[PDB]
């Protein structure tokens, strides 16, 4: 109860990618599947604790929940909530197939009210994208890997990283070089777009190019509208409204159509099996060598 050592709480299984190497596990005493990030002494502790305290101020079913921390050899475990589909971009990726329109409303509903919650508290994501997406196995949409506050304006490195990927960037945030809350409803319109056609617009393009971009051109629009309906096309134009007074929040986008009509989690239910059967079938392929 208070003797145990952490591999006696839980039943660490499969690697399941990646700062660090993040594990499936089973808590013992309670049956749930888990996900345990092992990060190792040498990392940069204090930026992982600046993300950990984010999560536990979070409690939502639209953000993924942290569970608790342990030390096992230097290493440190951070015991989270399991996503077993894995991302947004994953499952596209996966499958090798972009989501068709029913299936973004759907995710994107959840995604809204993940950015709705964390607007309340005074709260910013940073980095919306599909990337950090997750859905779990009951096709439940959760916010993750939030970016942090000065992540634009910290060391070079940490910064670069940020700057190197601005793609789903908001052109205030390039043009005030920070954010606010409405800069994740811009990055939701760029994230509608890259679910939809697979890539963010300028995804091909120099980042640098992109960056002068994104604030001088016009709003990005499909590249084929005429593929898209009249509620998904209007959905991502209030989403990418450059002026941030203008643009829509979160509240007023989840009464928007395209949003109010999505149907239930039920309809990504085969997708979920299918990227879960192909990513279990290439890690028997890849310890098979």
């Amino acid at each position: 109860s208070l003797t145990k050592q952490p591999e006696e709480v839980f039943d660490v299984l499969e690697k399941l990618g990646e700062y660090g190497s993040v594990f499936k596990a089973i808590h013992k005493e309670s049956g749930q599947v888990v996900a345990i990030k092992q990060v190792p002494v040498e990392s940069d502790l204090q930026e992982i604790i600046k993300e950990i305290s984010i999560m536990q101020q979070c409690d939502s079913p639209y953000v993924v929940k942290y569970y608790g921390s342990y030390f096992k050899n230097t290493d440190l475990w951070i015991v989270m909530e399991y996503c077993g589909a894995g991302s947004v971009s994953d499952i596209i990726r996966l499958r090798n197939k972009t989501l068709i329109e029913d299936e973004i409303a759907t995710i994107l509903k959840s995604t809204l009210k993940g950015l709705e919650y964390l607007h309340f508290m005074r709260k910013i994501h940073r980095n919306i994208k599909a990337g950090n997406i997750l859905l779990n196995t009951e096709g439940h949409a959760k916010l993750a890997d939030f970016g942090v506050a000065g992540q634009l304006t910290d060391t070079m490195a940490k910064r670069n990283t940020v700057i190197g990927t601005p793609f789903w960037m908001a052109p205030e945030v390039i043009q005030e070089i920070g954010y606010n809350c409405v800069a994740d409803i811009w990055s939701l319109g760029i994230t509608s777009i890259e679910m939809a056609e697979g890539k963010p617009p300028y995804a091909d393009i120099h980042p640098m190019r992109a960056i002068f971009m994104i604030p001088t051109n016009p709003p990005p629009t499909f590249r084929k509208p005429e593929l898209w309906s009249d509620d998904f096309t209007d959905f991502v134009k209030k989403c990418l409204v450059k002026n941030p007074e203008q643009r829509a929040t979160a509240t007023q986008l989840l009464q928007h159509p395209f949003i109010k009509n999505a149907k239930p989690v039920s309809i990504l239910r085969d997708l979920i099996t299918e990227a879960m059967e192909i990513k279990a079938k290439r890690h028997e392929e890849q310890q098979r060598e």
